[PDB]
């Protein structure tokens, strides 16, 4: 709460999941877990608390997904309401790519393009 | 759960623009980001959450970033902190990645570089000078 606007998450798309996961595990030592029922791989880049959230400032965790909606890496902005945010984004000259979508029981995601045509994510907590 | 030292964290992002004034207004307006054009850095600093006296985030769970004229950054980039860009780029290439640009001083505090991962995505590296 009170985190509106913050960049809280990132996504990296892949063509070959096993290859991509091995690459990042090997290159940087990321902890990556495939989550079959959510169709993505959770990425942990730095330490987390008991709730799975970062336990120290200055970094974010993320996910890896099969390339599609995300054609290139995306950063994700926290908002109170995806519906309100998408309305505002369109009023300001951006465009919705994908509307509000549940992400397990954790929250809701969407994608938009900014004024420069870049794809950016939104996150609304459940 | 453990890591390669304190390295490997995603600590920064960059969003490229075509029209800087438009892009900065879009983000100030959409989300209330604090954005400053830095002299003489060809770079706009973006603060998405609170910072302390160090200027680094002082609440958990978010990162700050930058916006730049599209060219060296062509689509949004996330940046991995590493102990040594030289070492990281060597490792990356042995693992099927490729150097896009090598270790380059940025500002006064550190170095940056860009690479493609195993999947063709451009990703950034940051090395704090030690």
């Amino acid at each position: 709460q009170g985190m509106t606007g913050r960049i809280v998450h990132f996504e990296i798309p892949f063509d070959d999941g096993d290859r991509a996961r091995a690459f990042y595990r090997d290159a940087f030592g990321w902890a990556i877990a495939e989550i079959p029922d959510m169709d993505y791989s959770m990425v942990t880049t730095g330490p987390v608390g008991e709730s799975g959230m970062p336990d120290e400032p200055g970094y974010i965790n993320g996910g890896m997904m099969q390339r599609g909606e995300v054609t290139t890496p995306v950063v994700t902005v926290d908002v109170e309401s995806i519906e309100s945010a998408l309305e505002r984004i369109e009023s300001l000259g951006g465009k919705t790519v994908t509307g509000r979508t549940p992400v397990g029981n954790m929250g809701f995601a969407a994608y938009f393009t900014d004024s420069e045509g870049n794809v950016v994510g939104l996150w609304e907590t459940a």
